[PDB]
């Protein structure tokens, strides 16, 4: 659904992240967890992180934020094509982790917070563009999934 010059977009500031994988992710988390409290409830792991800075002290948390980042980044670098990515992302957080689609919003949402935080001149408005696109086409792709294995998160 988008262009190849979209997806060129997505892929050129999603080098700037790989440029700082956890520390992209940690800012991501962290504006997760601030946002919507209710997320850190669904990462059991995290929950006893109230404050930011004891979020930002655990390296837990930031090896988590590769981790995701790391799953991300496959995804977007497939532009779409990215059925095989999806599937035990799917799986895992709708049968075990128990993530609702609406939790892959807000996620989505810090993503682009963050790298326009970090990236101002680099993500404007063509970038975020993008990014937002991608990042829907993404959550309309693994509602599917979700779907077709019975959850609806
Ligand atoms: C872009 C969106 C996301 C990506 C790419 C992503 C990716 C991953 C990956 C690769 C893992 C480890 C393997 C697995 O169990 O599947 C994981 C684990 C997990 N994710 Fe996600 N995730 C995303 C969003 C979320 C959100 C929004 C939450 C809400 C809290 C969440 C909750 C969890 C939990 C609870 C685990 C298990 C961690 C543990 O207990 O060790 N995920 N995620
Ligand atoms: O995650």
């Amino acid at each position: 659904v988008l262009s190849e010059g979209e997806w060129q977009l997505v892929l050129h500031v999603w080098a700037k992240v790989e440029a700082d994988v956890a520390g992209h992710g940690q800012d991501i988390h962290i504006r997760l967890y601030k946002s919507h409290p209710e997320t850190l409830e669904k990462h059991d792991r995290f929950k006893h992180l109230k404050t930011e800075a004891e979020m930002k002290a655990s390296e837990d948390l930031k090896k988590h934020g590769v981790t995701v980042l790391t799953a991300l980044g496959a995804i977007l670098k497939k532009k779409g094509h990215h059925e095989a990515e999806l599937k035990p992302l799917a799986q895992s957080h709708a049968t075990k982790h128990k993530i609702p689609i609406k939790y892959l919003e807000f996620i989505s949402e810090a993503i682009i917070h963050v790298l326009h935080s970090r990236h101002p001149g680099d993500f404007g408005a063509d970038a975020q563009g993008a990014m937002n696109k991608a990042l829907e086409l993404f959550r309309k792709d693994i509602a599917a999934k979700y779907k077709e294995l019975g959850y609806q998160g």
